[PDB]
């Protein structure tokens, strides 16, 4: 930076200590990860100076001849990542993107069909102090209360008993393969739309890790960070007999102007995506999750569902009789990053949990490997297993340090 | 920019395109601007990367000390530069401001009262294509056929008949002081909360150039591009009785995580608004915005209201026998950025118009002054004059690059 440092002192400052806490701690909150320098170039671009309503070629304002071909850059590689027929790039957010496809296809309380949100449902799927849940009438279906799997007959059943307008899949705290297919069969028994949130996964979809939804549903929504590892923002994906709609959802429906600057940082997300190297990297953070599940059982930790399918996994405290938030906590003296997370069943409310989530995304950005997991498990069940322990505290300590170096 | 050329050659060269583009034309759209470039630095930063759902000091989760610290500065600086108690600088957009303040304070239904979108108002101050006209009732207040000026009675009988919950204020094309306290007055008698969106005239609000809604209004929304000179995103201040429930309606309400980097940015376009130097810039908006009125009236171009009290005109092309279609696409022809815009009581529909709208923001951060503005107006005449003359427009051409160098 040149001229942030000259010009406001504090914000730079700040920012300093952020970019330097980034390096020095061990992130695994699951959503997580780092962005490269050409992301954050496009970002800090001067095509934050321009107003853009409307796509590309039916723009309502002059001048967007060179922002349509990033914006077209942005739709187009979305389209080969994913397979998809259109792509709605102007998102702000997964928030967004998701109330995009909800504003297209329902009508105010209707009802709809989505994850429990204590067994690994978003927020923006029901929850009651989200507009989701209070605009429209949430019914959620439940996983398995001993393989932590999502119940297939339970998504059915409740299908079949409240007529939905609309079923969402996907989730933000569920570490196995979710069944798309069987969503669709069951959408498309009760004449329902399907509509998949692959905001966690969607990296993992871009490199044949996870099965692809865009053949099964009818929209796909995600972020363009998380394991996709671009800069914040949505995206919805759909077949061309919906894009008319949801770009009228976009706008004029939910938004005005798009951040020209972040679509310029989406487009060079999906063009790194689009890479070998990035295949190999979203094989790595699998091959990481599996790793690190191993290790954390060898440490005598339970996991939800038993491990790991995906770049997650959900550690179940109670045989420790620890709560998430007390292991939030004390990780957080350590310099390990995770989050408190409900786990299916849960008997402690959302703000105390029995659980934490860990992701491999950040980490394996970062070139941490199989070692390294073997390394971060131990160091987590020597800090669980001996939390009045300043000296074991101070041992992790130095762990974590010879790991970020 | 060092990675981006060498990673992604495609959107590099789309971004070069565009910058040299804002610098060979000349920007007249009213809600354009240029930021600075450690407004730029902010937003392309290591920011990004922080996922931080909540407020400062009251996330969801662990690492934030350093982006609260930037959130804060900005929410602090917010609050100095309007004299507002509360602030939230959350909102990913102008739209999503107005979303969480629709949310906060009304049910699906409700009546709400704005200006006519025909007249001046905004898209989500109730287009029945818009979330606003769709989820609400709204009613319209309009301009004197005459004067093109808000009428305050008209304002009041609207307000009267339709018993609205909320009174919107504020515009996207409206060149005239508004008056909060007639709007509060109003309110008061119906019984009605008031929000002001000052989208368009933040700048010159931070500036003592127009006056301040925040003593007068329950709610405003604001972007922090426009005449504040900012990047792309929303704010909403308010009176502290309202602080709990306005950051609920952006979290968990209408949005997720906040995008850091963009609120690093703000915070930076704050500190720039606070200094000396912008309030002699805005001042010189105004001034080159009346100017601008004056020339274009001494071509013989009539203008909506008869003139412009802020940074904004409108010019009515009825006389010329013009649509601002047509007058918007032969400008962009010799380099002029304008956009087409209904007039109050428009013959045409809001596709073609009877209008351009034209502002002086942009042209003046890039240093143009009243001599600029003189000639500006004399290309404009020469242009909308000879509609026909290719010499014409050459010459304007040639005029419109002895401007941008």
């Amino acid at each position: 930076m040149k001229y942030l440092p000259q010009q406001d002192p504090q914000v730079f400052a700040a920012i300093e200590q952020e970019r330097k806490r980034q390096h020095a701690k061990i992130e695994l909150i699951a959503s997580e990860n780092f962005v490269s320098r050409a992301v954050m170039e496009a970002q800090g671009s001067v095509l934050t100076n321009k107003f853009a309503e409307g796509y590309p070629g039916r723009r309502y304002y002059g001048g967007c001849e060179y922002v349509d071909i990033v914006e077209e850059l942005a739709r187009e590689r979305a389209k080969q990542l994913f397979g998809a027929e259109h792509a709605n790039v102007q998102p702000h957010s997964g928030a967004q993107a998701n109330m995009a496809v909800y504003f297209t296809v329902l009508e105010h309380g209707d009802t709809v069909l989505g994850m429990n949100l204590s067994h690994g449902g978003h927020l923006t799927h029901g929850s009651p102090v989200n507009f989701s849940g209070v605009q429209y009438n949430f019914v959620a279906y439940g996983v398995d209360p001993e393989t932590h799997v999502i119940d297939y007959d339970d998504v059915r059943e409740k299908a079949r008993l409240h007529r939905p307008k609309l079923i969402v899949a996907a989730a933000s705290a569920y570490p196995r393969i979710i069944d798309f297919a069987k969503f669709r069969e069951i959408a498309d028994e009760v004449g329902a739309y399907l509509m998949v949130d692959m905001a966690h996964i969607a990296g993992l979809v871009a490199a044949g890790l996870h099965p692809n939804p865009v053949p099964y549903a009818h929209f796909v929504t995600t972020t363009t960070h998380k394991t996709l590892r671009g800069p914040r923002g949505g995206m919805i994906l759909c077949q061309e007999q919906f894009a008319k709609q949801i770009d009228k959802a976009i706008f004029p429906g939910i938004q005005g102007g798009p951040l020209m600057h972040v679509i310029a940082a989406k487009a060079v997300a999906f063009g790194e995506a689009l890479q070998d190297d990035f295949k190999a990297y979203a094989k790595r953070v699998v091959d990481n999750a599996k790793r690190l599940a191993s290790a954390l059982q060898n440490e005598g930790f339970t996991l939800v569902s038993g491990g790991t399918d995906n770049h997650l996994l959900l550690v179940d405290l109670r045989p420790q009789q620890l709560t998430g938030k007390t292991a939030e906590k004390v990780l957080d003296e350590v310099g390990i990053t995770v989050n408190k997370n409900t786990i299916p069943y849960d008997p402690e409310s959302p703000f105390v949990t029995s659980g934490i989530r860990i992701g491999t995304a950040a980490v394996t950005t970062r070139g941490f490997g199989l070692e390294e997991m073997d390394e971060i498990a131990a160091i987590i069940g020597l800090v669980l297993k001996n939390v009045g322990s300043e000296q074991a505290l101070e041992e992790a300590r130095q762990r974590v340090a010879a790991l970020t170096d």
